[PDB]
């Protein structure tokens, strides 16, 4: 059986692990960000990853690392690379021997 | 924090493309991308995408992560040198409050 790759989108972590847990809503955390609600709804509906300036800003509230987030969303963003071109890129790729 | 950027494209040419006497334009053909996709990284003056990542880390037998780990350090500390003060003055720490 071969490796695989399946998206955790930062978002989820983001409601499950910090709004649930603190009972804040998006809204509530668009106001404490200082960004627009429509940036936080965004991320908890899956439809936008974590900028740089976010993970900052996320850091900075939630008592965390910025790369805490970026680190999320690295791992979102390879696994749906992966998934799309993960097969093809390991085809055409001989690793390097030296 | 943390303000001093290091991008990814020193650390490929230090560590990669000189340890081993690889051109630029040989990794380009080597990862089967356009020779700009690798000048413009290895000159600063673009980011490594996952596609790119998963490329080099195909090639020179390291993860992927390594690659975007990275690339968001970089990132990261470029966004703070520009706006991190002004962040850290604008929010007030959930368990501040």
């Amino acid at each position: 059986a071969t490796n695989g790759m399946r998206p955790i989108h930062p978002g989820e972590i983001l409601r499950d692990e910090f709004l649930m847990e603190f009972d804040i809503s998006p809204a509530a955390l668009a106001r404490a960000l200082k960004v627009s609600a429509p940036t936080v709804n965004d991320i908890v509906r899956e439809q936008r990853g974590i900028s740089a300036d976010m993970a900052i800003r996320l850091g900075r509230y939630f008592d965390t690392s910025a790369q805490f987030w970026m680190n999320l969303q690295s791992e979102y963003s390879l696994a749906t690379a992966y998934a799309a071109n993960g097969k093809q890129i390991e085809h055409e790729i001989e690793p390097l021997l030296a």
